[PDB]
């Protein structure tokens, strides 16, 4: 009872830089908050699709290869997969994610965005911990238990402990696509679009693994050196160097603004509000914040005051454009910044930025 293409208007436009396979650009933004969640207010459990998209980044490859099935590894609640389902309404999916008590091993976001799970032909159900671990041979051995389609495009958004774990996955992918009866029959025109953290320089990829392009996303945490690398089979080359990623990341932060989503998913905004502060309603106005202050009259009451104080600061703050120059102003105009980051945890602060972004967009 849901049209996927209609749901796509809840996802924001993606700004990125492609580096196909020199002075330094530096700007020290005094920011302590995860501002990359500013345009992600319409999403609850996972929001990767606000940062990366197959139609925007690898649109041509999607058209040229025309895959019937897509293979997703490492997705939490499957928000990237959810965006893909909206962009490509006839594509079926194979989902894998580590069976942990830590992050989601089920696509909650996909179930929320897309109506049902009928297009997820393999959800990884019944599998053990090692058969869901991309750094283990058995995961790759059982990837074809339902889908008999070759791994034309494999999407990996897994967070690895170290680069050696990343190499374990990349080597296992190569070993699969060069052994597997299904995949070998298709050929060597097979791809792996994986998340990577460019820490070093001149780091060779495994034998017969070649990087086609590097993608630097506006939606990646400003502090790190995260990027998305498009790999294929062929004479090996180097992984992206930390220096290249920095200049690219900087230009996007200094030049570009975050696009807001064309439509506001009021159900999710209400959900993110109640998740941040129980009983918080929309519109978030002076009357709403004074009501929340009144309800308080402990550790939980301390966190609630911290939240209201920030929302009150955003409320009183002038309207600006969604960019890091304005975000730095927002932070360095608030007297209790250090008290905020100390009292609220990482998840609470990401929820706070989602709510903040909704408010900033709602202005004027
Ligand atoms: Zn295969």
């Amino acid at each position: 009872v849901i049209d996927p293409t209609e749901q796509l208007a809840y996802f924001p436009k993606i700004t990125f830089e492609r580096l196909k396979n020199k002075g330094k650009l530096t700007r020290n933004y005094m920011i302590l908050l995860p501002w990359q969640h500013v345009n992600r207010y319409n999403f609850v459990f996972s929001s990767t699709g606000c940062k990366v998209s197959l139609k925007t980044c690898i649109g041509k490859l999607m058209k040229d290869l025309n895959p019937k099935v897509l293979y997703f590894i490492g997705e939490g609640a499957g928000n990237w997969m959810a965006r893909t389902a909206c962009e490509y309404p006839d594509i079926k999916f194979v989902y894998r994610s580590l069976k942990d008590d830590l992050d989601h091993h089920y696509p909650l976001e996909y179930q929320r965005v897309i109506g049902e799970l009928s297009r997820i032909i393999d959800s990884g159900e019944g599998l053990s911990m090692e058969t869901t671990d991309a750094t283990q041979k058995t995961h790759w051995d059982l990837i074809h238990r339902v889908s008999k389609d070759a791994l034309l495009i494999t999407l990996c958004d897994a967070e690895f402990k170290d680069r050696d774990d990343f190499f374990k996955m990349v080597i296992l992918w190569r070993k699969h696509v060069l052994s597997c009866r299904i995949c070998t029959t298709y050929g060597t025109d097979l791809y792996l679009f994986a998340k990577y953290h460019a820490k070093d320089c001149n780091v060779k990829l495994p034998f017969f693994v070649r990087s086609v392009a590097t993608f630097i996303m506006q939606g990646s945490k400003l502090s790190g050196s995260e990027c998305y690398i498009l790999l294929t089979l062929g004479h090996h080359n180097n992984l992206p160097c930390h220096g290249e990623i920095q200049n690219s990341k900087m230009k996007i932060a200094v030049c570009n603004d975050f696009y807001a989503a064309k439509k506001l998913d009021n159900k999710s905004i209400e959900a993110n509000c109640k998740s941040l502060l129980s009983g918080l309603r929309i519109p978030i106005n002076k009357k709403e914040l004074n009501r929340q202050r009144r309800l308080l009259t402990k550790w939980l009451t301390n966190k609630a005051n911290t939240i209201i104080d920030w929302l009150e600061h955003i409320l009183n703050s002038p309207k600006g454009e969604l960019n890091y120059d304005f975000f730095e102003a927002l932070e360095n105009t608030y007297p209790n910044m250090i008290k905020l980051i100390d009292n609220l945890g990482n998840a609470e602060i990401k929820k706070l930025i989602k709510v903040t972004g909704y408010m900033l967009v709602s202005k004027k």
